[PDB]
């Protein structure tokens, strides 16, 4: 119903901190991480899992979920924490591969200042998101929904390059869960 949330900081001593920090660092180790937080939102989580369960029935043996990054402004954080990456949020994003929410394979893509805009204290914000990418195809600028696979079987997301992906564009409510917030600076 309400999608209230709690924010919990991971301590640098926690192995969970080190795993998440490690995924970011793979391409963003030149930045200084200041905190990693888990976003605990049970309703959003339950809606996301209900949607993963539906995709896992449909796609057979596909690994439907990936852990991807998303940079945004401090201003959007409260929105994402409560709502996830909404249909309304999708107006924030770039357009080259369609009108949806964009998620990067690598964190440096997300660390770009036009995505993870530094706030008034020079701090930048990137989520490490669980995303139900499912079965994907190429995107283009004309898209607001994923294409069908044979013009009623639809693709789940689109990407910039099916074989060597750098991004994925999700179009649906509850298709991604903003699990971790990473706060950092140059
Ligand atoms: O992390 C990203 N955040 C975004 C935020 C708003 C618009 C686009 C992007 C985006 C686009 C491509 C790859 C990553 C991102």
């Amino acid at each position: 119903k309400q999608q209230n949330f709690c924010v919990v900081e991971l301590l640098p001593s926690d192995p969970e901190y080190n795993t998440v920090a490690s995924k970011f660092n793979q391409t963003c180790s030149h930045f200084r991480i200041e905190k990693i937080e888990r976003i605990q939102n049970p309703d959003l989580w339950n809606s996301y899992q209900a949607k993963k369960k539906t995709m896992d029935a449909k796609n057979g043996q596909t690994m439907n979920e990936k852990q991807l990054f998303h940079g945004t402004d401090a201003g959007s954080v409260p929105h994402v924490n409560r709502n996830g990456f909404n249909r309304s949020y999708a107006g924030k994003n770039a357009v080259a591969y369609g009108k949806g929410t964009y998620f990067a394979v690598n964190a440096n893509y997300s660390a770009n200042d036009t995505y993870s805009r530094p706030d008034a204290n020079g701090r930048k914000h990137v989520y490490y998101v669980r995303v139900l990418t499912g079965i994907y195809t190429h995107g283009n600028h004309s898209l607001i929904v994923p294409p069908s696979k044979n013009p009623t079987d639809l693709y789940d997301t689109v990407t910039d390059n099916v074989h060597h992906p750098s991004l994925f564009v999700a179009f649906y409510d509850y298709q991604a869960y903003p699990e971790y917030l990473i706060t950092f600076r140059k």
